[PDB]
């Protein structure tokens, strides 16, 4: 899994590092990643850090963080080489050369290791060029050499005990019992620029794909924008048959036609630079991947393909953002610069697109998370992201796509988790998107606020348990571990029964008395919106989440769900912007899958309306919840809506 790892807070460890040249292991420059770093601050002397011998036979990537922290950063100091040597000789071969840190930011460097650096006796060396005074300092932290050999399709870790091989780094966190966890968890105390937990790469590839559109480039395609390319096989087989080989003098650019992407969530293609072809040599030969919407001049950046990452044909997987799911979106690859004909050559093949989620729902992630740890901390929020290029770039695992605002497939919730909406420990269960179903995919939980406390536990990543255990179980390597009171391979058999009716006129001003509802957020019971049915109504006034979730029901013998709704009229001013309407969802797997039932435009309900929703078969279920929710509002006393007289019956 890992050939080398050191955050310098786990011990210099003489089994990892030769004695350094004029360094200190500590906090002389403050936080780089977290805790201690290897710092260089002497005015003279060689500045050098060197590993002991390593077996890099199947080493793929070298990663490290570098920066000046709170120390003086460089304007004119000599640059810093990253090199390797074999057989404990002094013949250092340069891998990369980077200028000494010249901002305050810490940069994470990802280096793809050439073949000649893969051997049985290899060291790596960080060394600053010698002087002819160092006016500045620099520091190293979180050094990692990944192993490509030994590989898994499932990652399971409840930290009891932790498998260190499952994790790269978690800066700001410790594996320990805290935050009222079940045994150990990954606990962030809240002390610092980076606070995240990153998994190792997992093999989430699938045996076949169900693409509905593809381009194989067996002849120059019609309607594309193609500059500087020939249809051929100069770089060898990129996927199958011929490919687009960008070997010409001049501009090298590839653009799809404007496409209807409103049903697509994942763009894929195979790519290679060098190898059989002439390789790129520096980052000016990099490929820029961007998108464009028809009618609008702006280029939406997507990713960058680096000259060193794709020396063999490799799958590139990119998320088509909700802003890019339009009736006319095009995708473009452009090289920055090259050194002439047949120089720094790249090739692409088998462009194809996939839906947001695979039809099979074949893979999932599940975890427990606590935000705040027994104290609601505003601004405490964790984004769940994935990478398919060894951490070079990251994407939110799911991005919301809601009516009017988004034209793509309906996706109600982004994989973002804030303290405002969660209390204590909560289990999150998510089907993985197609774009993450690759062959080196890693996951990370990243704090996006500041000193916020949080923790994660019971992590599962891999093939989906049956029905994601129906929201009533933990998915394990060996199937569902069901919660108390539930049983079966998907935890579908329940011991309790649920009411086959609901009825609420909202006579009580105390939200704590509503046991027929699971959640009442952002609302009060009052006359603020006048009379809807009779007496008071539930008026959604407040800042933050505005939602109403019924308790668990049994709608198997129910025909309709009925309620009175009003959107706006001074204490009930109507929603004024698109997407500020109300959505009705249902879920019968404990909130894993919220299915859209109806959408009430912000433009249609100024006078109270008796709404009667005839239930489709899929919404007549034992153990179901109905939710009314306003995802967007101006969060004051604005865009107010109200509900009253909720009724469901059964025969
Ligand atoms: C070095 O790594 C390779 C590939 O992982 C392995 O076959 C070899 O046995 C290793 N050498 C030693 C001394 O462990
Ligand atoms: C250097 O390392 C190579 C690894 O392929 C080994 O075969 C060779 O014997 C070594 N030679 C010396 C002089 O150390
Ligand atoms: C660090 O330098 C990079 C390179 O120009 C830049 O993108 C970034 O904004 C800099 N950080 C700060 C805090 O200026
Ligand atoms: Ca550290
Ligand atoms: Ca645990
Ligand atoms: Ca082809
Ligand atoms: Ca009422
Ligand atoms: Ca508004």
């Amino acid at each position: 899994s890992v050939i080398l790892r050191d955050d310098f807070d786990s011990y210099l460890n003489p089994n990892i590092w030769v004695e350094c040249s004029n360094c200190e292991m500590g906090e002389q420059c403050g936080t780089i990643m977290h805790g201690n770093a290897v710092t260089f601050c002497e005015p003279y002397g060689p500045r050098e850090l060197t590993t002991t011998c390593l077996n890099t036979t199947t080493a793929s990537v070298l990663q490290f963080s570098i920066g000046s922290g709170s120390c003086r950063f460089s304007y004119s100091d000599p640059s810093i080489t990253v090199s390797y040597a074999k057989n404990n000789t002094a013949d250092w071969i340069q891998l990369e050369k980077i200028r000494a840190p010249s901002n305050v930011s810490t940069v994470i460097h990802i280096l793809y290791l050439p073949e000649e650096a893969k051997g049985e006796s290899v060291q790596f060396q960080w060394k600053q060029d010698s002087l002819r005074v160092y006016e500045a300092c620099w520091a190293l932290d979180n050094i990692l050499v990944i192993n490509s050999a030994h590989r898994e399709v499932v990652l399971e870790d409840n930290l009891d005990p932790v498998d260190t091989g499952n994790w790269l780094f978690f800066p700001g966190a410790t594996v320990k019992h805290s935050c009222q966890s079940d045994g150990n968890s990954i606990y962030f105390h809240g002390n610092s620029e980076f606070n995240f937990a990153t998994t190792r790469d997992v093999d989430l590839s699938t045996e076949d794909i169900q693409e509905q559109w593809s381009e194989e480039f067996e002849s120059q395609p019609t309607g594309w924008d193609i500059l500087g390319a020939v249809v051929g096989a100069d770089c060898g087989t990129v996927e199958s048959g011929l490919s687009l080989v960008f070997l010409k003098d001049g501009e090298r650019k590839l653009c799809t036609p404007y496409m209807d992407t409103t049903g697509y969530g994942n763009l894929r293609f195979y790519f290679v630079m060098g190898g059989i072809c002439d390789p790129g040599v520096s980052h000016e030969n990099d490929i820029i991947l961007y998108a464009k919407i028809e009618g609008r001049k702006e280029h939406i950046a997507l990713d960058t393909l680096t000259y060193s990452s794709y020396k063999v044909p490799s799958l590139v997987s990119v998320v088509i953002n909700p802003e890019l799911q339009t009736p006319a979106t095009k995708f473009c690859l452009r090289q920055k610069s090259h050194q002439g004909y047949n120089r720094n050559v790249w090739a692409v093949d088998f462009f194809h697109v996939l839906p947001v989620l695979p039809s099979t729902m074949s893979h999932m992630i599940q975890f427990s998370i606590n935000l705040g740890c027994g104290t609601h901390q505003p601004g405490n929020s964790v984004s769940l992201e994935f990478s398919t290029n060894h951490g070079r770039s990251w994407s939110l695992l799911h991005t919301e796509c809601l009516p009017e605002i988004c034209a793509g497939p309906h996706l109600p919730h982004s994989t973002v988790y804030s303290s405002e909406n969660y209390s204590g420990w909560n289990r999150i269960t998510i089907p993985l998107p197609n774009a993450a179903l690759t062959r080196d995919t890693r996951i990370r939980w990243r704090q996006t606020g500041p000193g916020n406390m949080w923790a994660i536990d019971n992590v599962y990543i891999g093939p989906s348990c049956l029905k994601f255990c129906s929201g009533r179980g933990q998915c394990t390597r060996h199937g569902c571990k069901c919660d108390p009171g539930f049983s079966g391979p998907a935890c579908e058999m329940a011991s309790q029964t649920f009411p086959m009716f609901i009825s609420e006129s909202f006579g009580s001003a105390r939200l704590s008395s509503y046991h027929n509802f699971y959640s009442i957020r952002g609302a009060e019971v009052s006359f603020g919106c006048g009379v809807l049915a009779s007496g008071k109504a539930l008026v959604f006034n407040k800042d933050g989440r505005r939602q109403l979730i019924t308790s668990f029901l049994d709608s198997s013998q129910s025909r309709f769900l009925q309620f009175t709704l009003r959107l706006g009229s001074s204490t009930c001013r109507a929603p004024d912007q698109p997407g500020e309407g109300v959505l009705l969802h249902y879920s019968y797997d404990n909130g894993i899958t919220w299915k859209l039932l109806e959408h009430y435009s912000y433009v249609n309900y100024h006078e109270p309306r008796i709404i009667s929703v005839e239930l489709p078969d899929d919404a007549r279920q034992f153990g179901i919840q109905f939710r009314w929710w306003q995802p967007y509002h101006s969060s004051q006393g604005e865009d107010v809506w109200a509900i009253d007289e909720i009724v469901m019956t059964s025969r």
